[PDB]
């Protein structure tokens, strides 16, 4: 048992740099344990195993942005942390798809002090994304909650999959299945009122 215990020390070091509590390092930790040993995980990534691990406890609720946030705090291959990470997620999907209906007023989504900068920074990337279809896995509300999201990275507005995804108590497969495949390589879907808050130029993924 050596790997193992060099993944421990991943899983808290990873949460200690994207600002969140012991919370999330006990959520990657067992959902390390947990994938450490699959069937195509013998060992090959124990910082990607946990990196991955990390975007699922966060990604409920603890992470601004999103993943590209918590990315910054892993650097292990970032051209695994995105298979092992899928292999992490089929392990524990979610099944919280239930709402995506609640989300049409956006009026409760900025309980967490968001500024409306970003409520209608939002609206712009899911008015393009979904007059567009990038992504209608689930449904168009779901684009709603997840450009809510998905602002939150660019109006230099940071916020939590909490405040900004479980107050629209819509589902965890409409944030992360909306941008999951909403972009060929970029934010390109501000239709011109997103000044980008933030200067990304570049900002891909949620």
């Amino acid at each position: 048992s050596r790997a193992m215990m060099n993944a421990f020390k991943e899983i808290t070091t990873m949460a200690d740099r994207i600002n969140l509590p012991r919370n999330i390092v006990d959520r990657t930790n067992n959902l390390f344990k947990q994938v450490y040993e699959q069937k195509s995980l013998k060992g090959r990534a124990n910082d990607a195993i946990a990196s991955a691990c990390l975007y699922i406890a966060c990604r409920q609720e603890g992470v601004p942005r999103t993943f590209k946030e918590i990315c910054a705090v892993s650097r292990i291959s970032k051209k695994e942390i995105g298979r092992c990470f899928k292999l992490i997620l089929k392990a524990l999907e979610t099944s919280v798809d239930l709402i995506t209906t609640g989300d049409f007023m956006s009026r409760f989504c900025s309980n967490l002090c968001l500024p409306k900068q970003v409520q209608m920074a939002a609206t712009h990337i899911a008015r393009k994304a979904v007059e567009l279809d990038l992504v209608p896995g689930r449904s168009p509300i779901s684009v709603a909650a997840a450009a809510i999201y998905m602002a939150s990275q660019a109006s230099a507005e940071k916020r939590t999959q909490k405040e900004i995804g479980d107050i629209a108590g819509v589902a965890d497969v409409t944030i992360r299945q909306s941008y999951r495949l909403i972009y060929p390589r970029a934010p390109d879907l501000f239709p011109t009122d997103f000044k980008f808050d933030t200067p990304v130029d570049k900002l891909p993924q949620l």
